[PDB]
């Protein structure tokens, strides 16, 4: 059955709900920790890989992301990180500098397996292999003391290259991007001719040429030294020429666009479990979410959540809108509320559309799963609505209508609700509209309706049918909590709450018709003031008064009529001062009075039947 997720969906919902806690609230959260935070305790490649991911993602928050620079960044950072690990594991005698972290790295970790080199043709000076060093320097991001040691080797460098340091010198005063106008031509040929095509070459030597060159763009691998794949990464990264590239009319220019495509066309069979980390490395957002929804949704979803809080966006279908909108489908009817807190990362993406779209979502969720008492709120006792969740999300909205949307949302709920004929719903959603009349108008046809018919039925106070549920409980609602509040009130036509009295009235009479007490409800049936208890006079004048009835009531007549031959009946059981003449007479008028409406009235004068 799977705790393990819905485990999952209710951990990942937590962390969004959070975060929209923090958007609200104006505060700091950060998603890209609280994943870190999750994923770190899971195990796996799969999650070991979204893990990484998360730490890409985190790394560049605030920065001004320019992708090659915060790519080579990451990578530059974390190889760091891992040579400052191994040297803070024992051993070392001098000072931690980072170059003498680095000469570690070489001497210690492995470049040898028993004081002899693992790679061929290195140049050393004094133990120190100091291309390599060169090169691993600028593998951490320290340019400045790669020059340094570069510097310092001069008069150990040779075959004249000491022309190489004037350009390295020059890469690394400017942009790292260094042009000279002038030379770079200069450094292009002898590498070519000098340095391209050795046979003992130091490797590292080649590597550093290439990269601060950008010399040889095709042969874009460096033979012996790219150990890993973050390394073959960096590489191409180091390659990229962005600023004043379409400047210069020569094809040494090599895009992010060109290496994008490069790893398109090898795909995720030659990356093995450093796919993900690489899309998301080279700037490919959407083909990243894309390849880790071929694992999971889920990762995909808030990956892309990730994605978005870092004002990036700019199965298949890749729109943040969509991404959000589909997550929801499948838990919608279950989890509206967890939907509504999804719907609402839409504005993540601030700027209208999306707004738009955000709300059309919501809208679309109101509508079809109907949860309006979660989605849009209940009830009154005056104290207006009890809010819906949408509404405690109000100000994510980026709404600013002065609640028009979800007033007007509402309306549409409603008349929807009218085509359907769910009224419940519809009386449900002019409460929360404030439309008090049409309230009371749509609760007397409820009323009304149920009251004519045939009985057995009501419950009064024990189990079976609660309040707002069934029509007469929910009658005895509205009229409590509306009519002695003169605000509402007064927004209620005198005419519709008299119905409303009228028919809360026959309800309590039919509460104390069986139930015993016939006499109680011969009482009240008179009070109705419809029906002739006097004499023949009022029998007829009940006919000119009987077709200015409303509607609502012109149709209840039939069991008025018939509780009162009943009671007249069980009450006048012929006993064992008994003016039982009077209770004799109220049925005989009601009689003269069910002579002349009749072909008005259902088909029943078996009245006669209880008559005798």
């Amino acid at each position: 059955e799977n705790n393990i997720l819905r485990e999952k969906f209710e951990n990942y919902a937590r962390i969004v709900f959070q975060f929209n806690n923090s958007r609200q609230a104006n505060g700091n959260f950060d998603i890209a920790n609280e994943f870190i935070s999750i994923l770190s305790s899971a195990n796996g490649t799969r999650n070991a890989q979204l893990l990484e991911s998360w730490k890409i993602l985190e790394s560049m928050k605030s920065k001004d992301i320019n992708i090659v620079e915060v790519g080579k960044q990451y990578l530059e950072q974390q190889f760091l990180q891992y040579t400052d690990n191994l040297y803070k594991k024992n051993m070392n005698e001098g000072l931690a500098t980072n170059v003498n972290k680095i000469k570690s790295f070489i001497d210690t970790k492995l470049k040898k397996a028993d004081k002899s080199w693992k790679i061929s043709n290195l140049t050393v000076i004094n133990g120190v292999p100091i291309w390599a060093l060169i090169f691993y320097l600028l593998r951490a991001g320290l340019i400045k003391e790669a020059l340094q040691v570069l510097v310092e080797n001069k008069a150990n460098i040779k075959k004249v290259e000491q022309s190489f340091l004037t350009y390295f010198k020059a890469y690394a005063s400017s942009k790292d991007h260094g042009l000279p106008v002038e030379y770079s031509t200069k450094l292009h040929t002898e590498y070519n001719q000098h340095i391209k095509s050795s046979l003992d070459g130091d490797p590292y030597r080649l590597a550093v040429y290439k990269l601060i060159g950008r010399c040889d763009l095709s042969r874009k691998n460096i033979p012996a030294v790219t150990l890993s794949i973050e390394d073959w990464l960096w590489m191409h990264l180091m390659l990229i020429k962005e600023k004043d590239a379409e400047n210069d009319p020569v094809y040494e220019r090599y895009s992010l666009e060109d290496f994008q495509n490069i790893i398109i066309s090898y795909g995720p069979s030659r990356f093995s479990n450093y796919y993900l980390q690489t899309l998301l490395l080279s700037g490919l957002y959407g083909l990243a979410i894309d390849y880790t929804y071929t694992f999971s949704e889920m990762d995909a979803v808030h990956l892309a959540i990730g994605l978005a809080s870092l004002k990036l966006f700019k199965k298949r279908d890749i729109r943040f809108a969509n991404i959000l909108a589909n997550y929801t489908k499948s838990f919608r009817y279950s989890d509206p509320r967890v939907a509504v807190e999804y719907l609402v990362l839409i504005t993540l993406n601030e700027g209208p559309t999306d707004v738009e779209l955000c709300h059309e979502a919501l809208r679309e969720l109101v509508l079809e799963t109907k949860e309006f008492t979660v989605l849009l709120g209940k009830i009154g006792r005056d104290g207006a609505r009890i809010p819906g969740v949408i509404e405690e999300r109000q100000p994510l909205l980026h709404v600013r209508d002065e609640k028009e949307f979800l007033h007007t949302i509402t309306e549409q709920a409603a008349r929807r609700a009218d085509e359907d004929g769910r009224i419940y719903d519809s009386i449900l959603l002019y409460q929360l509209a404030e439309e008090y009349d049409i309230v009371i108008t749509l609760v007397n046809s409820l009323l009304s309706d149920t009251l004519s018919a045939s009985d057995l039925d009501q419950p009064l106070v024990g189990p079976d049918d609660n309040s707002e549920t069934n029509p007469v409980l929910l009658a005895r609602r509205m009229a409590s909590i509306y009519f002695d509040n003169a605000g509402i009130s007064r927004q209620i036509h005198v005419k519709n709450k008299e119905i409303c009295m009228l028919l809360l009235n026959i309800s309590s009479i039919r509460e104390l018709y069986f139930n015993k007490q016939w006499q109680e409800t011969l009482s009240q049936m008179e009070l109705l003031d419809l029906l002739p208890f006097s004499d023949e006079l009022s029998a007829r004048k009940k006919a000119q008064d009987f077709s200015n009835l409303d509607d609502n009531i012109v149709k209840n007549i039939p069991n008025l009529l018939i509780i009162t031959l009943s009671c007249i009946s069980n009450m006048i059981h012929i006993l064992n001062g008994q003016q039982i003449d009077s209770l004799k007479n109220v049925a005989r008028q009601c009689m003269i009075y069910a002579g002349m409406i009749q072909y008005r009235m259902p088909r029943e004068t078996y009245s006669t039947l209880i008559n005798i």
